[PDB]
C-alpha cells in the first residue's frame, strides 16, 4: 500500500521555513502511530528539518545527492525507486514529494489543521469527487493541543 501522510491547514499550508507552522503534539503522535513498523519516504529538505531518522520504522530519503549516506537512513534517487519499497509505504513530504505522488498513491492520511497559518509550502489542491472519506475523526483539544484538527483517511475513488 502506498499512502500520503500529511497535515495541512484550511488553505493547504504544510510548512514555513522548513518547519511545521504549528505546534500540535497529538498530530506527531498520530504520525508515530500510523508509520511505526512501516516505511516513511521523505524529500531531502524534510529530512534535514527532522535531522535524524524517526525511530522504529524504515526511513527513506529522496535526493539527487549521490554523496548522501546517513546512518539509519536508506537513500533513493528517483521517484521510480519508491515502487520497489516493500510493505506499507507512507509519502511523508515535503511539497515536492506530495506533488509528485498525489496522483499515484492509493490513499491519504490527512490531518486538517482548522486554522490559517503563514506558509511557504503547500499541499496540492485535490477534490472530494476523487476521494472517498473512509473516516473523519475530530482531534481532541487540551492544554498542549489547542488548534482544532480533523483526522481524515481518504481513499481514491
Ligand atoms: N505538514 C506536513 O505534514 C509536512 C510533512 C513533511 C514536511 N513538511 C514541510 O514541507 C516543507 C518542505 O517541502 P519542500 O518541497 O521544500 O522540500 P522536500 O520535498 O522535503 O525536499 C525537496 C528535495 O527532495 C529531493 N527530491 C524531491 N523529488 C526528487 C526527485 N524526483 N528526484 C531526486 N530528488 C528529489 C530533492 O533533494 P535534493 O535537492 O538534495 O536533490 C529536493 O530538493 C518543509 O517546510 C516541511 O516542514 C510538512
Amino acid at each position: 500500500t502506498l499512502s500520503i501522510l500529511v497535515a495541512h491547514d484550511l488553505q493547504r499550508v504544510i510548512g514555513f521555513e522548513n518547519q511545521l507552522p504549528w505546534h500540535l503534539p497529538n498530530d506527531l503522535k498520530h504520525v508515530k502511530k500510523l508509520s511505526t513498523g512501516h516505511t516513511l519516504v521523505m524529500g531531502r529538505k524534510t529530512f534535514e528539518s527532522i535531522g535524524k531518522p524517526l525511530p522504529n520504522r524504515r526511513n527513506v530519503v529522496l535526493t539527487s545527492d549521490t554523496s548522501f549516506n546517513v546512518e539509519g537512513v536508506d537513500v533513493i534517487h528517483s521517484i521510480e525507486d519508491i515502487y520497489q519499497l516493500p510493505g506499507h509505504v507512507f509519502i511523508f513530504g515535503g511539497q515536492t514529494l506530495y506533488e509528485e505522488m498525489i496522483d499515484k498513491v492509493d490513499d491519504m492520511y490527512i490531518t486538517v489543521i482548522e486554522g490559517k497559518f503563514r506558509g511557504d509550502t503547500f499541499f496540492p489542491p485535490y477534490t472530494f469527487e476523487d476521494w472517498e472519506v473512509a473516516s473523519s475523526v475530530e482531534g481532541k483539544l487540551d492544554e498542549k493541543n489547542t488548534i482544532p484538527h480533523t483526522f481524515l483517511h481518504l481513499i481514491r475513488k
